[PDB]
């Protein structure tokens, strides 16, 4: 019986793979707290010093993210991000690609560990020939208990797709990985072969990767057990249907169109796959994203477009004070509708984020209304996470990230008697709040039957007026959970309305005092009247009235 | 807000429903230990004294069956049976119908309770008119915590199908319930309406039944929550597909053919339903049932036919000593192949149960070979349970119910050094045994490549020779778990081979001693070489060598 | 490293131990479901055929008792009893001694297994010399995972006390094991050595017993770990205090007094041990046992004395119809007070069981009033279990075993509308009932402030009147859980009041109808007003009013 010691001896015996561009290794973690620390330790022991480790957590329920954050704090080579919703391993891979900075991209699962010479040999093979575009090395299956080799199809090690590494420019020419639960690695490899060519891919018959064999994994549907050291891997019915789906799609679609087909981030499936094969939100109604922008943050706005030009079906951009329409907005074409009020006296500032909503009231077009601010950096999984949370709450309540909770006895809105859960600050559990910041508000349009923008008497107070509108229709506001620094604020030394109205909040205080009650008195009746809000019931609501 | 006290007041206010044939109330229990005792107490409090309560347990993982057995021991009106595999509520209902003795059949779920005057009123309405064939009464949804009414479609109580009660002769004219996970009650009600007529069904607008609203139930797919007292019930996509499936089937099939279409017990779906809608085994290969019979137990054989004439695709009956072919065997037609050796000297007795197996070796026809004895009463879920257990073990081992475990140092086969787990005795957990009784052996035919009946030198020792054949091919024998008295032995004062060879087991002892090793020494290598057998590893195998 | 295979080889190599009196092996089980089946299998494989296996379950919370009952049903050599309260291993050993029938007694823990030749060799050594009174054999510690030997004090096997076996007459001359949690085996062995002599004990230096080393066991307080194969066993502070306690007690007490010091069953500690070393009830108030007896069951009464003459501080026996005081009652002396009303017309029958209670009302003597009937066989742990249950409920409610639950709409007491949980029938969970049978009622005297026997107008209806008294003072009646056949009824073809008043219950029906309400209407207010009764809240009490 061949063991992993034999694999290491064979790797050391072979001389294959023997400037230094930055290499980004992207790890995907999901409830793998037992193995992620070992995986990161194995990645940090690589002989290729000029590396960085981008780790993406697919909304783990265990302390995987805590271990990843601790290791990222120990050393500067590890940068860790967490997805607030479970979207599969390939969405995390694409997010890591977006967050990466190196010219070469490699992959490694969190539950698996790699040889301490994998990246060096793979980079040497990749850069040996200029025309080479990608390199892959053989992997193997191991039992974590006995450390023996789980032979697959009567072979110790076989060429795989998780070990495939390529240049950074590959993902900007043929798109990114297809956002599916499983089987997207084969599709991406075949896409590379169709676009560049089979001669552009290098193969390294060395067991440089070690897939840990654990139960209830993604590929267990392909496993037929013969004994403790031999398994048979055959594609399932859904996997075969997916495989036949894209092979015909590769032939029926031009290669240069691939960049226009698999754009990331995305919220719709690029291929007709069943629900059990895709973990994307896949909304059944059009998605509208509304955002207001001032010129002083125009560059930030561009970045938002670079993260939201594909995560919606329609845009509503309110340019407040702009002189001319920016190029990145007019490039969207009919997808974006722009409000270009050039007068500050007649301007409505943040209230423009609700303009399209009024039109939907006159059209009864169901959708997922999203409101965003131009000073917030949004992640690649923001829209999918918001839609998933809305579906989890059955679209019966408005959700947000910037939560504000104040009692009904408060005499000053910006006093110390309010509690603020910022969008860039972590939240362990979902909490119902009185006021949600409109920069992170997502809600289904069908929740509101009648709405008019003229009810928003004062500009710059969108949060208070939106909370009043939600309270009038008895619609709950939920501050959903999120990891630390999920939405990193980017002020960039600009002017903010918080600094302007922090010491001059007379109108906000008047509205809060005149439109009570607040606190849990406005939450407990709404949270006690629905089973889906049972986990959101306040613990001791007798003081926070 | 209407409460259950208002429902009881309305029931007491209405005078509707005011000889005594035996009435059988059939309860289906599955992980409802918190409510089954209350349900049985409610059924025992009915004013209709001449009742019996047939309870069927759908392989509960909690102590539901223990409570049911205790209550059945307390009083003679309760008879409890347990299905060894989970086959849905309607399979349990049909099993209760088969086990019932009353002329009128009523139903009540284990998680629900009924008014103490439901059965009396329903029977009075049913027997008020001679032409009446079935009666149903309105039900309601209740929250177990607050005891309030969960209104469905803005109505306090609505007519249902679980409360439908009919005569015993109904199930023998249009078949039984369709063996599906859910939605079969509507299909059965529409079948009754199509066959007899809408005028033959009586409706009682009284809340005589109380469906407890608990999470993760079967009908939660139809529930859309509005508040804590109002829900909307709409059929899902799969439910709608099933509903459209049988409505056309009712029109496209003659009424008198229904008896030939929904025969129970069955192992194949009568309608093209998806896997998520049917909990039957649904084998992809033909099922062969093999049985030997002597004339002295001929009546018992008939009963076996009455429970197995539809649970297979082919029969192999070995008539040992019979004078003429019985009517109930020749009525099967080409479905049954009969071996009618009339000479006792040339007879092979139980070895005939393997004759068809040899033919399959010459034909390579994959299937589920089942061996049965004529002195054992089999339940309605026997074949489905065996196939489900085989699929759980991935068809990699032979399963049985009569287990025999003896050490390798044994000097007499029928001595006190062997441990016997009889088929009529309960077993808490699956255990791998050395010898499985051939009267309860089920195995996939593909596990054996070469087999000849001539290897069975001596007759009446089928268990030992079959165990030797399994050990030669390294095929594990597993004594699966079963409840108490799952297979009630029916000797009926006949002659048994155990009494004949108990004091004259020279050949069996010779074979056991000559074909070692036995005990865990013949089990531990087989149980340590497969993950699916991990739960079957012996605890302390150092003494049982 | 020595292994268990070496131990078996050494046992087979040694010839030591090579009529057949009945030998009873007593097993104690407590949450050892993983090993009890293996232990019983090892005991059934012993070469000494003439054996019986008495198993006592120390109120296991897992399915240990289910496995034991199944194995006891498989073969006639296994008899299983369950203690309803946890009283330690030595109380179970003494109960097994009382229930045993053999002339020789051996012991074996449920978590441990023995060699298949231990009992034969031990019996041969014991009966080799007539003057021999007990034999012990060396034991060893084993790891259940690796099956290696856990050396204790740098020795593979050492002489122990669990393996000690002796004659049946030993326990009737020097009493039984001291009812402590641990360390009582050493005390019993030293007691035997002090009484008979060191020459009367035989030692067998053979590893015939295998103590499984599992965490959180009783002797883990003595274990200091050095490595995976070596431990150090040293007595703890409490163990040393207990050891010094009885060694002086052996010298300061006459040998013939031992029989009068360690009588079993008992409810008080024979030695001043701390609470953490004794699992007995140890009441702080005198215990009074009250029982009525008719001559037709006089022999049964004697048996009750044989099980209750030491489980109390005072007796109150009401002889109804007796001619002369029986010898076994007058032998108790001042411990028993007898009421000898010779007139049937002036007799009160079962009401005499409360006579002493009235006296306590005139004396304010706190205690644990116990009422018993002469037709019920009581176990050796009955009083301890009742006192433990009362302490668990903080002495705030009356407990019993014969529970009766009927609705408030019942028009006949002995009709089919009542539910009876008999004392000889199992109950999975404690249930509050309307009426508790006075033959199994245990309650603290301080719960009642004023009581007069004249309130019991009619004789033979003690249950109804006692339930009325409990309801008047708002004292809950709880039918505690018990295993199957915990109290085996012994009618012995006598006359019972149930048969007399089954068809003539006019007075009982009148009292029940005149002293309502009943059912959960009389239980829910009492069960909702105390946290200790939270687990006793009815599930769906809206029908059982
Ligand atoms: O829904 C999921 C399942 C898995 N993973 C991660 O994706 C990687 C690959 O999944 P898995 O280990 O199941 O792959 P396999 O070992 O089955 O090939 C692992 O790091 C998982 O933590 C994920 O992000 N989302
Ligand atoms: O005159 C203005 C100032 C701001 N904004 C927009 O209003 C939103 C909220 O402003 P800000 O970030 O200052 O609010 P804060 O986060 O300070 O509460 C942002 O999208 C700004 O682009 C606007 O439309 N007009
Ligand atoms: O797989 C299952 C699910 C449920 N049941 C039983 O069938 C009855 C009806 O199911 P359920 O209570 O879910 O029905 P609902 O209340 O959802 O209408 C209950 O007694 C369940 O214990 C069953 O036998 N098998
Ligand atoms: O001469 C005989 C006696 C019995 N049998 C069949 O062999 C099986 C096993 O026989 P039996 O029930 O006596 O076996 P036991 O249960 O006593 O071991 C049954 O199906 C019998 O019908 C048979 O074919 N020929
Ligand atoms: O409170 C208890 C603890 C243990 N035991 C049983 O008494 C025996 C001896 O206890 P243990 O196994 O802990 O002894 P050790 O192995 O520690 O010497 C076992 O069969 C236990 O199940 C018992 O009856 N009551
Ligand atoms: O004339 C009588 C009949 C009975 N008993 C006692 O009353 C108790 C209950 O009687 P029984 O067992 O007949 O009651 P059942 O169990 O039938 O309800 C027993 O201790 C009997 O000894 C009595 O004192 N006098
Ligand atoms: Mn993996
Ligand atoms: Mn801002
Ligand atoms: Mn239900
Ligand atoms: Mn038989
Ligand atoms: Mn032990
Ligand atoms: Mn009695």
């Amino acid at each position: 019986t061949t063991s992993i010691t034999d694999l290491y001896n064979e790797v050391a015996k072979s001389d294959l793979g023997l400037a230094n561009p930055l290499v980004s290794i992207i790890m995907t973690s999901h409830n793998t707290a037992q193995f992620i620390e070992a995986s990161i330790n194995s990645l940090l022991l690589q002989t290729y010093k000029n590396i960085e480790i981008i780790i993406v957590d697919d909304d783990s329920s265990d302390n995987t993210f805590e271990i990843a954050s601790r290791i990222a704090n120990t050393t500067s080579k590890v940068r860790v991000f967490r997805l607030n919703s479970n979207l599969g391993t390939y969405f995390a891979k694409n997010t890591g690609i977006l967050k990466s900075k190196g010219d070469i991209i490699f992959f490694q699962d969190s539950d698996d560990v790699c040889h301490h010479e994998r990246i060096e040999r793979c980079v040497n093979i990749l850069l040996a020939n200029k025309e080479t575009i990608a390199v892959r090395c053989a992997y193997s299956r191991l039992a974590p208990e006995t450390q023996h080799i789980i032979k697959v199809n009567n072979m110790d090690y076989r060429l795989g797709f998780i070990t495939l590494g390529m240049h950074r420019k590959v993902f900007q020419e043929i798109g990114f990985f297809n956002c599916t639960t499983k089987g997207s690695d084969d599709e991406f490899f075949h896409r590379i072969a169709k676009y560049y060519g089979k001669e552009k891919i290098k193969n390294l018959l060395l067991p440089l990767y070690y897939n840990t064999m654990r139960e209830n994994s993604l590929f267990t549907d392909m496993v037929e057990w013969i004994d403790n050291h031999n398994i048979i891997q055959k594609m399932s019915d859904t996997r075969q249907h997916y495989a036949t789906l894209f092979q015909a799609m590769h032939n029926e679609t031009a290669s240069h169109d691939f960049k226009n087909l698999f754009q990331f981030p995305r919220i719709y499936d690029a291929l007709p796959v069943p629900q059990e094969m895709s973990k994307l939100s896949n909304p059944k109604i059009p998605v509208y994203i509304n955002i207001c922008s001032i010129p002083s943050r125009i560059a930030q706005l561009r970045r938002i477009i670079g993260i939201l030009k594909n995560q919606c079906d329609h845009f509503h951009i309110y340019l407040d004070g702009y002189v001319e329409i920016p190029d990145f907005i007019k490039n969207l074409g009919n997808k974006a509708t722009v409000v270009h009020c050039k007068d500050k006296d007649n301007s409505i500032r943040d209230n423009g984020k609700f303009i399209l909503l009024e039109e939907l009231i006159e059209k009864n077009q169901d959708g997922y209304y999203i409101t965003c601010d131009d000073d917030i950096i949004y992640p690649s999984d923001y829209i999918n996470t918001m839609i998933k949370k809305l579906n989890e709450y059955d679209d019966k309540a408005v959700i947000g990230l910037h939560g504000i909770l104040f009692p009904s006895r408060m005499t000053k809105y910006f006093s110390a008697d309010r509690l603020v859960y910022s969008f860039y600050k972590p939240l362990e559990k979902d909490k119902a709040v009185n006021v949600l910041g409109t920069g992170t508000v997502s809600f289904r349009v069908s929740l509101f039957n009648q709405f008019s923008l003229s009810d928003f008497t004062h500009s710059g107070m969108a949060d208070i007026y939106f909370s009043l509108l939600c309270k009038k229709n008895n619609i709950l506001q939920i501050c959903i959970s999120r990891p630390a620094n999920w939405l990193t604020e980017d002020n960039r030394d600009s002017e903010t309305l918080y600094h302007q109205y922090r010491d001059n909040d007379e109108q906000q205080t008047q509205l809060i005092m005149e439109n009570g009650p607040w606190g849990y008195s406005s939450i407990y009746p709404l949270v006690k009247n629905h089973p889906k809000f049972t986990d959101l019931i306040p613990c001791l609501p007798f003081y926070f009235l």
